[PDB]
């Protein structure tokens, strides 16, 4: 579990996994989901803070 389920680009389509819990694209989900967090799920794409990851 590594380099097989993230190998996209450095594309800044900042969406939001089921803890509320923004990534930087929503290949990074699917390849970390595949890779070692069968917990997360597509739960829809779009970031779910604001712009940031941080208080």
């Amino acid at each position: 579990f590594q380099g097989n389920p993230c190998e996209c680009p450095r594309a800044l389509h900042r969406v939001c996994g089921s803890d509320g819990n923004t990534y930087s694209n929503p290949c990074m989900l699917t390849c970390a989901k595949h890779e070692g967090n069968p917990d997360l799920v597509q739960v829809h794409e779009g970031p779910c803070d604001e712009h940031d990851h941080d208080f």
